[PDB]
């Protein structure tokens, strides 16, 4: 019945050593690689408790009575329970209520109430929070009233006297039913984003594991790419598919974008991974945007030169410039620095790269891309992110470098932890030596 | 430079024969398999025109002035343009406005206005519809008002006199800003679900292609499973990873669920694909829930026996019962049948299988799971889906068969087109011979 014969009743992360358990997670492949790498495993119970305590405190601090979550990523933060995450993202069938006294209720898919029972912090498993046309047709409104009354009763019993209810995102039928029950609806994302921005110690351990699994997956992809780019039939999709499979093999969950592109399709950036047949002596650039092991997002970007010739000198300069961009901007990071000061003091890209530079120079990361967004000075809005960095924040540091009308771009990105007195770059993946001008 | 040297200026679906184009789509591998299989390809231009005309007409019929879409799946329907779909599903950065005169505008990611330029029906590419805390922090409200005013001006110019604006789903700041501009917000999903439910000729062609690619990919996964299950290390995730890769290799897009499970993890159903090490002489059941080539959803389910020994007799019976369930229910399908009569006349499962039967016996499908939902008699809600089937609808037909406390379940499902005179089962994938009671 054990999935790992070499261990006792529990796995290294404290979960049941049971091949037949309901709960999923990292595979034996991932665990094996992490152990060989000397990575400490998170304790999931302590992690779940940390997140829950923190989210409750956030509600209390704002003087709210509760927080109601329909975003699958917020539900994942609150409960660590998944259920058809990707379907859930555009079908709001699921909901979690967390009250000011810490009492937490989930409304799950009717047929699957068992999916969150591994987490005892989830005190109740209900159903009927699915308020959208596919699931209920012309009778959404009736159930919206049933649900909103349930939320009223829960709030009466667990947040008496509170009328402020924070909601991340809710269908209009739901919004109106809640307001009909006398709730003042507050901005749920302001609560969830600032809570999720600070990782506890187990989250950081989990993230270290996911990063390692991601870098392993990327290394398989680079091996495949260098092995058969230019063979006349290997597509962008063929290469990218390796990342998909190696992620899933290690217990990863999905990939957020299609940001892999070859040759002239790298400029302008944001062209999507497709059928293009790759060529010898061309750039390939990509962004992992990966929801990986333990559901942790690993967001890094690399640019490869593949071929028998040397890359052009303008390619080497661009690569070196981008690398300088993220290493300079990274060095600004430490606790107490104000986010708009990052914007104001950031490394200056050459004029010819300014037009097509990235949408931010940094952003938060956790279970996916997260607050804060650190804009370049010409896009930054005063009063949008007037907050200081704190230990436990994790920021991805970005560079997109390419000219208007040019035939290539560089994309680089590392994932960086804020520590007690500075920063630690979590990303160890190599930079292409030819593009760096070192080979 | 051509991606397919055997063709002229265009590919079989009318798109440019250009290896370097922005637009993505099916790979040469997919096109090659479809040509081998005898499949007529969709014409994408005609398909895009059919959807747009139909969506515009839907607005006109209801007496609305416009329809505003933040669901990436509805955006896909209206424009056929993708952009970080999965990120978009839980980060509403994107919007499409379609007015009563057919005028259509997209607000896209700031850095990527070019992604919808291939569709001349999209008349403008703007930015600034991203109304959520990650993207704008404490200054969502300012841009919400800028966006809402833009919508007002467009509606004044292209739907003068109309104050009814259908919206599928929008963040509260956006909702408030639009209402402040005088709009009465109508249920957008009621419009999009009913429009999307009838597929044009080209959408049916695209779906035939997607179905074949999906079945091909599943064939690879079956090969992998039968060759490796029970080798002491092959996990659920290992098997499932094959479907991911093979889908991506054919220009597919993502998978909506984690519904693949082995052995006792199939009962109860909806346990998720994970690290479980698979065993010889065991059931593996799965649900593709796949967003495939041309962005079309293929939603089929099969159950497999892998082992030396024979399946148990109760397994074989359950499989037969399940297969009987869907084939009987499928026979109800033809134009003019009222959905609640599908419910009332459905095949009855044995008492022992009733408690855990699926959440529906049928549902629509197109770009993903869509309206209608056909519930079993004990869950159906009167007045929820009082509409007749029509030619061009596509419905998946479902069976979940398992006992309370049982150690396996059967899951079967086929994807069926409604024709002028009846139905056409689009799904050709075989049923497990041993489970069916053959040899
Ligand atoms: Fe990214
Ligand atoms: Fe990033
Ligand atoms: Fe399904
Ligand atoms: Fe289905």
């Amino acid at each position: 019945r054990k999935i790992d014969p070499s261990r006792g009743a529990t796995l290294g992360d404290g979960t049941p050593n049971d091949n037949d358990r309901i709960e999923i997670g990292p595979t034996q492949l991932a665990f094996s690689e992490w152990a060989a790498a000397g990575l400490q495993l998170p304790n999931l119970d302590r992690m779940r408790e940390y997140r829950w305590k923190r989210l409750t405190q956030a509600i209390v601090d704002r003087g709210y009575g509760g927080l109601l979550m329909f975003d699958p990523l917020n539900i994942r933060y609150a409960t660590d329970s998944t259920n058809m995450q990707l379907w859930n993202t555009h079908n709001p069938f699921r909901a979690v209520l967390l009250c000011a006294d810490g009492y937490m209720v989930i409304w799950d898919y009717k047929n699957s109430p068992f999916l969150s029972k591994f987490n005892p912090l989830v005190r109740e498993q209900r159903s009927g929070a699915d308020l959208f046309y596919f699931d209920r047709g012309d009778k959404v409104d009736v159930q919206a009233d049933v649900f909103a009354n349930e939320v009223r009763v829960l709030m009466q019993d667990h947040a008496p006297g509170h009328t402020r209810l924070a909601v991340d995102k809710i269908m209009l039928h739901g919004l109106r039913a809640l307001e009909a029950q006398g709730f003042e609806i507050m901005e749920g994302e302001e609560v969830t984003e600032k809570t999720r921005a600070i990782k506890g110690p187990d989250e950081i351990l989990a993230m270290r594991c996911a990063s390692h699994a991601c870098e392993t997956a990327v290394a398989e992809m680079e091996k495949f790419a260098r092995a058969h780019v230019g063979d006349g039939k290997t597509s962008e999709d063929d290469i990218w598919a390796v990342l998909h499979a190696e992620n899933i093999k290690r217990g990863g969950e999905w990939i957020e974008t299609r940001l892999l592109a070859s040759g002239p399709r790298t400029n302008p950036w944001f062209q999507e991974c497709g059928p293009r047949i790759t060529q010898k002596n061309e750039i390939i650039a990509f962004d992992t945007d990966l929801i990986g092991s333990y559901g942790i997002c690993v967001d890094i970007s690399r640019t490869w030169w593949i071929g028998d010739q040397k890359p052009r000198p303008d390619m080497v300069y661009a690569m070196q410039h981008a690398h300088e961009h993220i290493m300079t901007n990274m060095e600004m990071l430490k606790p107490g620095v104000m986010i708009p000061d990052l914007t104001a003091n950031c490394h200056r890209l050459d004029d010819k790269f300014q037009a097509q530079k990235y949408g931010c120079l940094m952003h938060g990361v956790g279970l996916c891309n997260e607050w804060p967004l650190v804009a370049y000075p010409d896009k930054a809005v005063p009063g949008s992110y007037d907050y200081p960095l704190e230990p436990g924040m994790v920021l991805c540091v970005e560079a997109a470098v390419g000219e208007v009308g040019g035939d290539f771009s560089i994309k680089l990105e590392d994932q960086v932890l804020i520590t007690e007195d500075g920063y630690e770059n979590l990303t160890t993946y190599p930079f292409d030596a030819a593009l760096m001008g070192l080979a």
